[PDB]
């Protein structure tokens, strides 16, 4: 079996242990309760090989930025996430993909960008300027609403196709 | 993820739009407007791949302007259309066949051969035919029917795949 | 074409032979009761491969100091089954994973950890709890009810994939 | 696209013609007209691989019998078939797979048995004998009908698979 180290990163508030609940346990998380760091395990087949992903769920308010460094090192392929309904979100994105480069050296690393919340009638980023971005980054992008669990297992699968790749056929 | 620059080749009338259409905006239409160059983008995985398929759909038809000359340098596949309802639509397919190989100086040239309208009781393009034509060139030939969609996902994924395995180039 | 042996082993009475049947017979055979240990085949395709898979249920009953060595020695991959409702019988599951690793003189030894009886309402033993042993083993966990059908190709087959998959560290 | 040579072998009357043209044609032959060596050419995708099949369909004719040297000689795969109403033709495989192997000067040549006529009352020759004689073998055992198609396309898939498995044993 293989074991696979996925870090959900992004801003403050964008979605992230919702995320991470939806697929760990199957029921939207409504409480805004903040994040250190926790740690989530889980046994799928994805493609017909049996996956334990061990998902680290970060802190993405103001702080904990440090640690924004370690669990970069030892990430092996980031969920980007923002919020289609926040701009801002949206545009730090690229620091974290920068910070990201940074603690790997790397310029190959398997991200995936993902827009959250996209149950939300009002959004103020276009999937066309997600795209327009995951497209200049090399990386796929994923539209999901961990509410209503669209594209939820699709945007944590894509990130494990992206590693596997990453390690065979990223040469 | 991998992108992939596939061109959708052939004759007026033959079917390349609403082969085209219908694999992005997954409906029939016997209405676009007869093109010269229009792009677009799916990202879709294959064989457990997260692939970004750049698809130029290009134009025959009549006058055109200035296209063929180099798209081919450009595109990694080509989609050669032809109509099982049309005999001359099909003789054209060795000569766009041929300026590939010359803009591309070899004959490395992924492509795949396709016999769109596969629903018409209007046949004039024997399988047999084709699929000769098709042996000759030692590329695959599938018919389509863009109305029905039926075989579509089928020919751009079969392109797809040739341009992977083309990659394996003295590696 | 691959043969692979495999070995079913258990704390009596967890479903070991029912297990079996229902993967080679194709129906929860009740009775077919302890003591009489027999070896089933059956010939498979697991992802594009064709296998002979060689079936061996050992009888746990007046089990452990037979001539087990015989065949935890000549087996490639063990199924290790404990019963939901009953923690001894998954107590026991360390005993076995022990004399396994004692035999195949090495860590790393192709199993996978099999909660029977998913079915019962009256479980004595979370899917947590095995979870988080099977993790801390490196193994997989499938929940089965032989009776049911449900989980059982995914437990034999996802144990073809360990030995495939451990096959791979030789050279 | 992957070429693989198939050659259908065996003693004459048992279904290899109305084999291959079931999968080739999709049409059942009820007249029984003895051949000498025909060529057929089908284009399948395999476990998502684009293969052209170039199947040989031989004499079962003794009389024949000088030009199997050269048809071993350069086949990949043979489908070694016999009938299930007929001891003889299940006695003749054997004779059939030693001069596969005189000729391959090989031990591990891809092969499948074939037991067709499924669908004939008149067995003679049991499943487990077959099945039997195919792991002494080493190879996939497969039950045919051409009349009903029913294992046709298993038979000749399962062929291309130990192919492809045989081929990739130096890469
Ligand atoms: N409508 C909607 N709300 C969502 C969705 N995802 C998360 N939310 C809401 O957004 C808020 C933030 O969710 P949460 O998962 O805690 O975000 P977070 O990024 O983990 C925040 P933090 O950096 O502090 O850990 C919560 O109130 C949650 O219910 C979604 O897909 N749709
Ligand atoms: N029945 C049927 N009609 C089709 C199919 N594909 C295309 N057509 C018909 O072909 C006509 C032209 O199709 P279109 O894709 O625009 O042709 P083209 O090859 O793009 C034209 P151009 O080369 O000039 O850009 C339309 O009326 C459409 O209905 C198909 O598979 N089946
Ligand atoms: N509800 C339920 N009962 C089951 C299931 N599997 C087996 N059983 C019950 O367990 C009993 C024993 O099953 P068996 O398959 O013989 O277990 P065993 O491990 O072979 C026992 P032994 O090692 O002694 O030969 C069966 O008689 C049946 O009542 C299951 O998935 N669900
Ligand atoms: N009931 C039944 N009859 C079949 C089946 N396959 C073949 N036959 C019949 O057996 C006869 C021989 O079939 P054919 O395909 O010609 O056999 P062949 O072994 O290719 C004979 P040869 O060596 O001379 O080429 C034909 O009458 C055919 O219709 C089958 O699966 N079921
Ligand atoms: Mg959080
Ligand atoms: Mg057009
Ligand atoms: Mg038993
Ligand atoms: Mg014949």
């Amino acid at each position: 079996m293989t074991e696979y180290k996925l870090v959900v990163v992004g801003a403050g508030g964008v979605g992230k242990s919702a995320l991470t609940i939806q697929l760990i346990q199957n029921h939207f998380v409504d409480e805004y309760d903040p994040t250190i760091e926790d740690s989530y395990r889980k046994q799928v087949v994805i493609d017909g090989e049996t996956c334990l992903l061990d998902i680290l769920d970060t802190a993405g308010q103001e702080e904990y930025s440090a640690m924004r460094d370690q669990y970069m090192r030892t990430g092996e392929g980031f969920l980007c996430v923002f919020a289609i309904n926040n701009t801002k979100s949206f545009e730090d994105i690229h620091q974290y993909r920068e910070q990201i480069k940074r603690v790997k050296d790397s310029d190959d690393v398997p991200m995936v960008l993902v827009g959250n919340k996209c149950d939300l009638a009002a959004r103020t980023v276009e999937s066309r300027q997600a795209q327009d971005l995951a497209r200049s980054y090399g990386i796929p992008y994923i539209e999901t609403s961990a509410k209503t669990r669209q594209g939820v297992e699709d945007a944590f699968y894509t990130l494990v196709r992206e590693i596997r790749q990453h390690k065979l056929r990223k040469l």
